[PDB]
């Protein structure tokens, strides 16, 4: 398993993935695609459904965000206890892809006009988060378990960009908030979000945040 | 039974998990919600995601169709032989899933002024899953490796759907009309097809397919 990270100068949907490798103490390659080379066409018809990231590890080839966290999830043992814990880490997950959908939509086709909208429905789009953590621990390990899991890096993502799109969102959810402080704070992550390999990526690709 | 689907009277997200649970054999309990029950909105409140379905395994309670799916695949024995399957099995269930969004959006949101579109861009979409087929001995067996997985479910069900879509689409996908066919010839999974609790479910909930 060498790594390699194939993708746009932006954090978007490798952002999670770079986290958890980086807070595992994984080694990767960036291989950093500009606009001109997806523009040419050649890497584009060469990916399985014409998108980035692709991903590589060691002979293994992957395509899709979540397939890539799925496979760190399960080779580096962040995935829960059991089967029971397994399923309630992906019903996290596929919560956190819901609303990066609906996050994504937002920033790439409808900003300015639509935010008020969204903003608005924000509340009740976080609250079911707060509430697997105020059933978990008292909130206080992780999203599910009592180990981190891949979901715990992907729904930290959309908690930190939530943040920046609408400062203080997170204010009326403790657990969530002190989660933030929490997963935030753990020395390689830490490093790795101070770093300008992450600080100097933008969020997204049109400028918009 | 250990199994109950809570869902709209529709196919919809649920006619992949059915259709897994019929060919293994299962026993599940269907529970019906209509749209008065769910506009009364105390069950929709008590949803994590405020959305259907919602699936029971004993005490064990989710939702998320794709969670339903692979914590199904990982209970019965469906997530491939190794680590390497497993992983190929998420990237075919999340490329399903991609196009899935993109099909309930046309059905829902844009179907009169968006199918001819949607058609036109549709082999595009399609293609992808021929590509495997082609790179796994032949397309003979399944979409990953030599055993059904939970995405060979899922994929069935999106090109069932797309063939009253758009009929003949598969006509350009020799290996994908063949896998059609192979997988609702088993035994099981026939059976379900042809029986009342398949056949007299509407697709989608809006009169549109
Ligand atoms: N289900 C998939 C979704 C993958 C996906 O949506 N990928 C898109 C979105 S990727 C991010 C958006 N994007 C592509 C816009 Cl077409 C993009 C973002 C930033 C840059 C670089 C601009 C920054 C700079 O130049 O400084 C270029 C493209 C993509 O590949 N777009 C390109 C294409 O389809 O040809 C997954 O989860 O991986
Ligand atoms: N990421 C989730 C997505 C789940 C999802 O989109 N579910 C929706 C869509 S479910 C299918 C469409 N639908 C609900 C739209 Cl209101 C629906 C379909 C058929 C009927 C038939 C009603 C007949 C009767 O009442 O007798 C009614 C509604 C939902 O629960 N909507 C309800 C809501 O948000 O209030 C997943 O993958 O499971
Ligand atoms: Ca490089
Ligand atoms: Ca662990
Ligand atoms: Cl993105
Ligand atoms: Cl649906």
């Amino acid at each position: 398993p060498p790594y390699t990270v194939v993708y746009f100068p932006v954090r978007g949907r490798c952002a999670a993935l770079r986290m958890l490798l980086a807070d595992q103490g994984q080694s990767w390659k960036e291989e950093v695609v500009t606009v001109e080379t997806w523009q040419e066409g050649s890497l584009k018809a060469s990916c399985l459904y014409g998108q980035l990231p692709k991903f590589q590890d060691g002979d293994l080839t992957l395509y899709q965000s979540n397939t890539i966290l799925r496979h760190l999830g399960r080779t580096l043992g962040l995935y829960g206890k059991d089967q029971q814990e397994a399923a309630l880490v992906d019903m996290v997950n596929d919560g956190v892809e819901d609303l990066r959908c609906k996050y994504v939509s937002l920033i790439y086709t409808n900003y300015e006009v639509g935010k008020d909208d969204y903003v608005k429905a924000l509340p009740g789009q976080l609250k079911p988060f707060e509430t697997l953590l105020s059933q978990n621990q008292g909130g206080k390990t992780f999203i599910v378990g009592d180990q981190i899991s891949f979901a715990d890096y992907n729904l930290l993502d959309l908690l930190l960009i939530h943040e920046v799109l609408a400062p203080g969102c997170l204010d009326a959810f403790p657990l969530l908030s002190a989660y933030v402080g929490r997963l935030s704070a753990r020395p390689k992550l830490k490093a790795f979000l101070a770093s300008p390999e992450y600080v100097n990526l933008p969020i997204n690709g049109n400028g918009k945040q």
